[PDB]
């Protein structure tokens, strides 16, 4: 009946006042969250925007690494005290036809990621090892096996296993900028939070910074992760009769949570800094992973002497491809995770890790392999372009289901009535938690027209374009009802 029976408190080792061996105990829930926050299902946008306005708009990933962080301890902590994760306190203080709603929504969000997580990894396959494009997916398929070796070895080490990925990932870009010996002073130029970011006076590659900034900030957190980390913070048990030490426990999540996710904001800002020092000026013209590899490949992209002779040795590339497959074992762990946590919370459903993975990945593949079928049937032509529009098409479910996961949390968090008068939220975090609430609403409310009329492709069909804004349209005040109707229920409860 609580949220992750089978590692729910499991390992509580405070020991007096040495907090850092403690804090080496606890690090594991800020991972699992963070390598959440470096799919590559944003790595072209990173690189893009880099091209389009160089070191710019490296403020706006910290602004959003800093919101994503304020979102995700705010979970870590209705976990830590509640006792109980988001989801839980969702269906308690609400129906089951919400509850369902929000699962629905949630488990699509969650397979939205997961549907990138596989394009990344087939892709990987093809480059690093030649696969065929057909049978690098049915191979991704077989990670329920990877999972059954995962479920014997421990959170003490699946965690610093999920770090490994992290620092995989993070070492495969450094290595490359490292190489590239960029202009650090222009770094920290950009990393200022300055006022040509917001403006919308250049326009290169159809993209203005008011644009890339905006969705930057839209994509700042990812609402299966609040559910994960809200219920991975209780893996480490707590008395809950002692302020000290809970208010203890909340200082360990936060100050793990925010390493692990500031690891994943310099991972963002190392694919920015990528996309400007490495690559040439507008060198990228394929976001999808074929076309960064085979640029990453091409000694006339770079922009070094070094770079040119190291891409020509085919190097740069196969580093990208095994990132790639870093980036991609992460679903195969955290959707899992999460969505075990998302049904045994809003609809009660106690299933085995060997099913779950099982629908998941089969219902996130059997796009992909559509796609793979027509673009092949078509001659493998413009096949890795249509896996990169499938992959960012996917990714409307996240605006589908970000406001039911951050709206819930902030309410549930702020209001005595679950908090208490004693470890409920700051006056401080009630003003910014709102604000970046309400923003990222509004981007995502924004975002919904704008992705259901991507579905439509690059072709503007006259009489499609009024079917999307109609549909645009209803789905924005579906989501706005079922807005209104969780915030009445959550402030009857409050
Ligand atoms: N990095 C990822 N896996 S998701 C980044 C992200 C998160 C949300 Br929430 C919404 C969007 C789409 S924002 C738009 N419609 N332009 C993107």
């Amino acid at each position: 009946d609580l949220s992750l029976s089978d590692i729910n408190s499991t390992v509580e080792v405070p020991e007096g006042h040495s907090f850092w061996k403690t804090l080496l105990a606890y690090s594991g829930p800020g991972a699992l969250v963070a390598v959440g926050y470096m799919d590559p299902g944003n790595w072209s946008t990173s690189i893009t925007g880099g091209q389009n306005f160089q070191y710019l708009l490296l403020s706006i990933i910290v602004i959003s690494s800093l919101l994503a962080m304020l979102l995700q301890n705010m979970a870590a902590k209705l976990g830590i005290v509640c006792q109980l994760d988001l989801a839980q306190a969702i269906r308690a203080r609400t129906s089951r036809r919400l509850g369902f709603i929000f699962w629905i929504l949630t488990e699509l969000a969650i397979m939205a990621t997961d549907i990138a997580e596989v394009i990344g990894a087939a892709i990987a396959l093809y480059l690093l090892f030649k696969i065929p494009i057909f049978l690098a997916v049915v191979i991704t398929v077989l990670d329920v096996f990877l999972l059954l070796l995962l479920n014997r070895i421990g959170f003490r080490k699946i965690e610093a296993l999920v770090v490994c990925l992290i620092f995989v990932i993070l070492f495969v870009f450094l290595y490359q900028i490292i190489l590239s010996q960029p202009a650090w002073h222009q770094v920290a130029k950009g990393l200022i939070p300055s006022w040509a970011s917001v403006q919308t006076s250049p326009k290169i590659g159809g993209q203005t910074p008011l644009s890339a900034s905006l969705g930057i900030i839209g994509a700042t957190i990812m609402p299966h992760n609040l559910f994960l980390h809200s219920a991975i913070s209780q893996s480490r048990k707590i008395d809950r009769t002692d302020s000290s030490k809970v208010a203890e426990a909340v200082r360990f999540s936060n100050w793990d949570s925010n390493i692990q996710l500031s690891l994943a904001m310099v991972v963002n800002a190392l694919l920015l800094i990528m996309g400007v020092a490495v690559f040439k000026s507008g060198a990228v013209q394929d976001p999808s992973f074929f076309g960064l590899y085979q640029a990453l490949s091409n000694p006339d992209m770079v922009s070094n002497p070094v770079l040119a002779e190291a891409a020509r040795s085919g190097v740069l590339s196969t580093l990208f491809a095994v990132a790639l497959l870093a980036s991609g074992q992460n679903s195969t762990i955290t959707g899992t995770i999460t969505g075990q946590v998302i049904m045994e919370g809003f609809i009660h459903l106690r299933l085995p890790l060997w099913l779950r993975r099982l629908v998941t990945r089969l219902i996130a593949i059997i796009p992909v392999v559509v796609c793979v079928a027509i673009t092949s049937h078509q001659g493998s032509l413009d096949e890795h372009q249509a896996l990169n529009n499938l992959m960012n098409n996917s990714q409307v479910f996240l605006a589908l289901a970000l406001p039911f996961s951050i709206v819930p949390l902030l309410m549930l968090t702020d209001s005595a009535a679950q908090m208490g008068n004693q470890f409920k939220n700051t006056r401080w975090v009630k003003v910014m938690g709102w604000l970046t609430v309400i923003i990222l609403t509004l981007l995502n409310l924004i975002s919904i027209s704008s992705q259901i009329a991507g579905f439509f492709g690059d072709n503007p069909s006259s009489q499609d374009l009024l079917l999307s804004q109609v549909i645009s349209i209803g789905i924005i005040l579906a989501m706005i009802g079922l807005l209104i109707w969780t915030i009445i229920d959550i402030r009857r409860f409050t």
